[PDB]
């Protein structure tokens, strides 16, 4: 079902770190107007880690309100505790989220059977479409393709965000699944390829700052137009790179600030983009024609 | 100041995952009796991630109560949010913890400067001895020796738990600190070595099942007795390996079960040790004369 360019929206903050509700509202409107197909609220890019449970609820609520049913909203509800993931996911359901995005438990390093039981327990506890999320580099754990395939048999497990950037492996997963659940790219650099290979969309960092362009790249890639996909992606390829010069979402928040869209707010332990990356980022934005 | 065998105690649980208070009390008394020099409450091994905020407090409170000042108690108070780390560390201070152990923020991957400011903010917020904890394979971030040496300048940053298992690197850290803060091994396999090279102790997993033997390994290693350190470590060297056959604390909780000291409870996403590892574990315990 949910297809195309799916922005993992930043959570705009005032300089003191408070959520900048006004900027958030404008960003959501801007995304819908520019062609973004769906929004992931409070994912990794949205600083899920440093917003409280009540702040998760408010950001999710506000995005849904502004969206006003124009596009589906996915709520980031991952946690490294199964019980906590259940509570976050139930809250998302009650707020009227269309689906929930759940990163694999990070830090505690569950076994593959543990990941299976984690997601099974969540699926069975909450009637909401669930999207798995694999990002071994951040989590210390790698949900295998085999476990991913096992999980697609569970009702309410409807997709996986594959952030490995490993294209052959993602193709292998898409092929093994044979449509049993959706595969989304979680790696902007290679997303155009994955989508040409059958992925349903891109849960994107770059879409934060190039929503029109990324909406077009996903549309043509889904349509299997390889040449159009190469060409349109090429125009924003350097952004997929520069946006990770420091840990996401550090660069992307700075990029939006240079666009005059949000203030500099960002919560410790994350920090504003280091001084030396600011000029190279502004240059990349100018090159891409963003500013 | 704090030296020797510092057990990162498990949190015993009933089959339904409820904390087993009686068994926890007995473990603490057993450690004290057996020569364990300090206890870390609700560290990684203690399943910090799956215990609620109240349970974090209850467990800290109970270990302190039962210890009754016979040995220092160090509270695990890590978080990937700086605000939340402060709150946990303040609670730990309030409970009478002797120090706090704070893993580097996991999953959200702060920069080196972010790690510095995170810990600096915590130190300035809470008048309590703090112990850094670096375990890159779990957290997705590596606190460099450089950043650690910088943080050693902050008054109440009194040590670091180095779980890299990289002895040349741990030696380099010890030499560069030249006494400004303590270095503790966070790797049982190489702890004896690090202690011979200058570490003040071992914040140990193996000490959960072999408190006596680890107490002695540390004592002779800290006393710079290389031959006795090796000979004593040899007796429990296979344990350092087998206790990680699946992610800690899965194997150690089961080992304690095999010893008859705790029940099988462990909280999702963690799972009881896989059947295939149970007999090899039993054997290792018999070989080491634990059972």
């Amino acid at each position: 079902t949910i297809q195309g360019s799916i922005v993992a929206i930043v959570t705009p903050m005032l300089k003191d770190g408070g959520v900048d509700w006004k900027s958030l509202e404008k960003l959501v409107e801007w995304h819908i107007e520019q062609g973004t197909n769906s929004i992931v609220a409070v994912g990794t890019t949205g600083e899920a880690s440093t917003l409280s449970m009540e702040e998760h609820t408010q950001v999710i609520k506000e995005i849904i309100r502004v969206a006003n049913k124009r596009i589906p909203i996915i709520a980031g509800t991952g946690a490294n505790s199964t019980r906590e993931a259940i509570e976050l996911t139930k809250a998302a359901k009650d707020l009227g989220a269309d689906a929930a995005l759940l990163v694999t438990p990070y830090y505690n390093k569950p076994t593959q059977e543990g990941l299976y039981q984690h997601y099974k327990a969540i699926a069975e506890a909450v009637e909401l479409p669930l999207i798995l999320y694999n990002v071994p580099g951040r989590t210390g754990v790698d949900l295998s393709n085999d476990t991913a395939v096992r999980l697609a048999e569970i009702p309410n497990i409807v997709g996986i965000k594959d952030a490995t950037g490993d294209v052959p492996r993602g193709k292998a997963l898409i092929d093994a699944l044979n449509g049993k659940m959706a595969v989304y790219s979680g790696d902007d650099e290679t997303a155009w390829e994955l989508m040409l290979l059958g992925a349903d969309g891109n849960i994107s960092v770059t879409a934060n700052i190039a929503p029109k362009a990324m909406s077009e790249v996903c549309a043509v890639a889904i349509a299997k137009d390889e040449q159009q996909a190469k060409t349109l992606n090429n125009k924003i390829a350097n952004l997929h790179n520069i946006l990770f010069c420091e840990s996401n979402p550090i660069p992307v928040k700075w990029a939006l600030h240079e666009m005059g869209l949000i203030d500099t707010g960002i919560r410790l332990p994350l920090t504003p983009l280091a001084e030396q990356y600011r000029e190279p980022l502004r240059n990349a934005l100018k090159d891409a024609g963003i500013i």
